[PDB]
């Protein structure tokens, strides 16, 4: 319990950097990186007993996952890719691996002053996603 309580809530994406970078890096085609990196995305936390949720809403699309800390489960990315993720807390930040074709991408999150701050990494290339309270 209660490992999750200062990322709970509703976040707007404020600030984006290298996101285009970061997306070719991962394999995404123009059209989708040209419509995706348009969107300002809320980003909803939620936590019931030991499941986690966090949900994207967005003009370009709606996300959902749970899941359970260190437990792999299969997830669709907004891009439409086909992922085994595991997500743990390694001091206090949430560090989100997927995998699919044989390569990897991490992103981690967490929360620093009134936001919650987002790396995006894909092998050298790393991009910054900075969401604040809804
Ligand atoms: C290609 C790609 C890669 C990673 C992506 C996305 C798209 C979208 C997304 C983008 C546009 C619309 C919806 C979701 C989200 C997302 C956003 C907020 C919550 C959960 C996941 N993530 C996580 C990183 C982020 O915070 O941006």
């Amino acid at each position: 319990s209660h490992m999750c309580d200062a990322f709970v809530g509703t976040w707007k994406l404020v600030s984006s950097e290298n996101f285009d970078d970061y997306m070719k890096e991962v394999g995404v085609g123009f059209a989708t990186r040209k419509v995706a990196g348009m969107a300002k995305p809320n980003m909803i936390i939620s936590v019931n007993g030991d499941v986690i949720t966090i949900k994207s809403e967005s003009t370009f699309k709606n996300t959902e996952i749970s899941f359970i800390l260190g437990q792999e489960f299969d997830e669709v990315t907004a891009d439409d890719r086909k992922v085994k993720s595991t997500i743990t807390l390694d001091g206090g930040v949430l560090v989100h691996v997927q995998k699919w074709d044989g390569k990897s991408t991490t992103i981690k999150r967490k929360r620093e002053d009134d936001k919650l701050v987002v790396e995006c990494v894909m092998k050298g290339v790393t991009s910054t996603r900075v969401y604040e309270r809804a």
